[PDB]
């Protein structure tokens, strides 16, 4: 109850740093990187009971995940990886781990001031994506 209150809402991407390099490290191909990197998605976060839903709506590829914290699920990513995901809350940060093909990437979502800051890590490469309220 009230676990993700400050995440709930509709958010719009306003800045990105190092996302191309993050995608390269993940293994995303050229054409997907170029088109995906243009997108300015809206991220829509909602909670109903124990179920959290995160939607991403963009000109590249709409996605939607629903999950319970700590409970692994199947996810098809925007770049079409078939991953096994687990999302937990760690000290007020949503921590999303994706596993596929013996690889792993972690996406952290945090509230900072009036922004939602998304940090994506693959090995030594980090990308920071900043969202504001839509
Ligand atoms: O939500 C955000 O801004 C960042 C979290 N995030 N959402 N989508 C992706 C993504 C998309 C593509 Cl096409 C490739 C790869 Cl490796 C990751 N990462």
């Amino acid at each position: 109850s009230h676990m993700c209150d400050a995440f709930v809402g509709t958010w719009k991407l306003v800045s990105s740093e190092n996302f191309d390099d993050y995608m390269k490290e993940v293994g995303v191909g050229f054409a997907t990187r170029k088109v995906a990197g243009m997108a300015k998605p809206n991220m829509i976060i909602s909670v109903n009971g124990d179920v959290i839903t995160i939607k991403s709506e963009s000109t590249f590829k709409n996605t939607e995940i629903s999950f319970i914290l700590g409970q692994e699920f199947d996810e098809v990513t925007a770049d079409d990886r078939k991953v096994k995901s687990t999302i937990t809350l760690d000290g007020g940060v949503l921590v999303h781990v994706q596993k596929w093909d013996g690889k792993s990437t972690t996406i952290k979502r945090k509230r900072e001031d009036d922004k939602l800051v998304v940090e994506c890590v693959m090995k030594g490469v980090t990308s920071t994506r900043v969202y504001e309220r839509a």
